[PDB]
RNA sequence: UUUUUUU
């Protein structure tokens, strides 16, 4: 129960957790572990952990927080052996997997037994699991079926500074839960926190600060600002490989296509360096969220050897988003290149629209990016901006996601978690009252909430799916339209990135191949055609990787959609949601699917402004939009339903489907009662249709 | 005319 007693157990020739002998690797790792900064203050942690329920833990990047603290807790529970687990949340999936593997080696156990991890589509845990690393979202999902979270004796919220939606909800639940359960220890960790703020939020909780740093990270700034950060990044990477001593490179960029372009350009230049300038080999790895876990994990591959002894060193270059910004320890990395940008989510309360925008990062993020080096060996960080641009122009801390998001989903889960009063629900940063009210009214229109704001059985059922309420309600109500199987597939396809591939090289052949899946009356149906063909060739036994290539479809996203569909189907079967289909050659086969979409998306409908106008007008809001250029429908109806809203240098609605206005009055009579509609051509048009429908009464 | 993340 004290530090020196626990250390004696760690030195034992036999492993307490397996009943088998400790390997020789274990003892060398253990020797290196005890040189970490957090190890110096282990006792100071222990007596604070004992005397307090909630604790804030701060230490530099490299300190030992994520890997050592849960082990400290585990060894503290050692003398009496509980069934309850120790939880450690990570904001990223790659983080949860990588750290769990590391700790598994540190405890000399195999991954998935004593030390495991849990993320979406992968629950690598067992009945022997004592320590579980997971994503904050995964834990939040677990809490929606276990409010008290009885499975856990200790929950460690890591990298809390990121302030994701899950993190904020979790902090609020855990704070209120800590009054209910005194047998629940809670620890909040980060290298870049606002300590006093977090302390004050958790009932003036104690703070433990570890001062030390394992290895130094030298930080360099540009003398003047550069306008093309992608060009400056590529230039920096190539300069390092050409002149600097050995050491792998971590480069941060903003998005997938930017990264894929960068990797191509880096590889091209390196290849010419290698052939004509005696440069060493360089492997380039892309890293972003939509990559499968197997390809993400390839960043831990060893850098290539030099071509010849005494030759220029071979090295590795990881080109990543900010999923590699925190938590990860990539051994071999010496150089970090920080252009200072990330794609961030912004929200407009007025226009109901959320969008992505490439923006400057915060000082905390910048510090974190640099912290990916200086972990195993001294590091260098090349910040592609000015030192005074760092101190004056960069925000101290990125704004919380809950202040930058649509809260329709967030609110629905809060009700499911059993939050009695939304107004007095103590969130660390409370969102704007209008954002909150508008979420309540959307959930009200979807019949997920009462008029008094209490959960509907429908709403309770909607919170079971990894989907936004509108998408969930569409899926749940689909059997009423006799096409639940098809909506299930469409729902899955809407939950993944665009399956369509259109390289600059052959855009016109890509559109040629897309044209054979094209359905005149909507993009949703076009997706369904592409999916059926995909599954058709799959069952036929053809290899899909090539099949997707000749058809210009993303095998990556199509495969990802199948994972979603399998998960969603299992949920539907669990809660007795009927799975049915209409025979393909039936006349109403397509119309049923189109009408089914409206069951959840009746609030995302736009009318054509005039006779020969390409401008559409959203209902109620009356926003002026254009149909996204990547649309299948050649000649669109005066009434369409759209799935998403996008903002390029023009305002677009995306993935639209031609509908008939009489469907709107049929499926959503409350939202489309015309007393609510006010002084509009949309109300005029809708009024005429209602009268026509009444006439058809005869 | 790309999905930054996460369920
Ligand atoms: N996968 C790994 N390979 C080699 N060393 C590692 C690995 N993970 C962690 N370490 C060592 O343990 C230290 C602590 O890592 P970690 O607990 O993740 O730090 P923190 O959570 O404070 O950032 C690292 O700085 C590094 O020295
Ligand atoms: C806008 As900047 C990250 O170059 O200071
Ligand atoms: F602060 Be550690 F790098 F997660
Ligand atoms: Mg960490």
């Amino acid at each position: 129960t004290t530090a020196k007693q626990a250390e004696a157990v760690e030195d034992s020739d036999i492993n307490p957790w397996t009943g088998q002998r400790h390997s020789e690797r274990y003892f060398k790792i253990l020797k290196a572990r005890r040189k970490l900064p957090v190890n110096k203050q282990r006792q100071e942690f222990l007596d604070l952990y004992h005397n307090n329920q909630i604790l804030v833990f701060v230490g530099e990047t490299g300190s030992g927080k994520t890997t050592q603290i849960p082990q400290y807790v585990l060894y503290d529970e050692l003398p009496h052996q509980t069934g309850k687990l120790i939880a450690c949340t990570q904001p990223r999936r790659v983080a949860a997997m990588s750290v769990a593997q590391r700790v598994a080696d540190e405890l000399d156990v195999k991954l998935g037994e004593e030390v495991g991890y849990s993320i979406r589509f992968e629950n690598k845990t067992s009945s022997k699991t004592l320590l579980k690393y997971m994503t904050d979202g995964q834990l939040l999902r677990e809490a929606m079926h276990d409010r008290d979270m009885s499975r856990y004796s200790c929950i460690i919220l890591d990298e809390a500074h990121e302030r994701t939606l899950a993190t904020d909800i979790l902090m609020a639940l855990l704070k209120q839960l800590s009054e209910r359960r005194k047998d629940l220890k809670i620890i909040v960790m980060s290298a870049t926190l606002d300590a006093q703020k977090f302390q004050s939020y958790f009932f003036n909780a104690p703070l433990l600060a570890v001062p030390g740093r394992t290895h130094p990270v030298e930080i360099f700034y540009t003398p003047e600002a550069e306008r093309d950060y992608v060009e400056a990044a590529i230039r920096t990477v190539l300069q390092i490989h050409a002149c600097e001593p050995e050491g792998d490179i971590l480069l941060f960029l903003t998005g997938e296509e930017e990264i894929e372009d960068a990797c191509r350009r880096i590889s091209l230049e390196v290849d010419e360096m290698i052939r004509e300038s005696d440069a060493g080999p360089m492997s380039v790895y892309p890293l972003y969220g939509t990559l499968p876990p197997h390809q993400q994990q390839r960043i831990f591959e060893k850098a290539p050897q030099p071509f010849r002894p005494g030759g220029r060193p071979g090295r590795k270059c990881i080109v990543a988003t900010n999923i590699a910004e925190t938590s990860l320890t990539i051994d071999g990395i010496v150089y970090v290149v920080d252009p200072g940008f990330s794609k961030q989510k912004i929200y407009n309360p007025r226009t109901r629209v959320e969008s992505l925008l490439v923006s400057p990062i915060s000082k905390a993020s910048a510090q974190q990016r640099a912290g990916r080096a200086g972990r195993t060996r001294p590091g260098k960080c090349f910040r592609l901006y000015t030192e005074e641009a760092f101190k004056k122009e960069l925000i101290e801390q990125t704004y919380p996601e809950i202040l930058r998001s649509n809260l329709s989903n967030t609110v629905l889960e809060l009700k499911k978690l059993g939050v009695e009063d939304l107004v007095h629900f103590d969130l660390m940063d409370p969102p704007a009252p209008e954002t909150m009210m508008r979420a309540l009214e959307e959930l009200n229109y979807l019949a997920c909430l009462d008029d008094d704001g209490e959960l509907t059985p429908l709403g309770n059922l909607a919170s079971e799916f990894p989907l936004d309420p509108a998408l969930a309600v569409m899926l749940i109500s689909s059997p009423e339209f006799y096409c639940s199987n098809e909506i299930l597939s469409i729902t899955s396809l809407l939950s993944v990135p665009q399956i369509w591939v259109r390289p600059a090289n052959a855009r016109k052949r890509a559109d040629e191949m897309k044209a054979q899946f094209a359905h005149p009356d909507g993009d949703h149906l076009t997706l369904l055609n592409a999916y059926h063909a995909y599954k058709g060739a799959e069952a036929r036994g053809e290899d899909m990787k090539k099949w997707c290539h000749e058809h210009f479809l993303s095998y990556r996203h199509l495969s990802s959609a199948d994972n979603v569909r399998a998960q969603l189907k299992k949920i539907m079967e669990t809660h007795g949601i009927e799975l049915v289909s209409t025979p393909f050659h039936d006349k109403n086969y397509y119309t049923n699917i189109r009408r089914a979409l409206l069951a959840g998306f009746f609030m995302q409908v736009a009318m054509r402004e005039s006779s020969n106008s390409k401008v559409y007008k959203t209902v109620k809001d009356e926003q002026l939009v254009l149909i996204h250029p990547s649309t299948t429908v050649t000649t669109p109806y005066e009434w369409v339903v759209y799935n998403e809203f996008v903002l390029t240098t023009k305002q677009y609605v995306r993935t639209v489907t031609n509908i008939r206005p009489e469907w709107l009055l049929e499926i959503a009579p409350v939202y489309y009662d015309l007393s609510t509609f006010q002084k509009g051509e949309i109300k005029n048009a809708l009024t005429r249709v209602a009268e026509k429908i009444r006439r058809q009464q005869a």
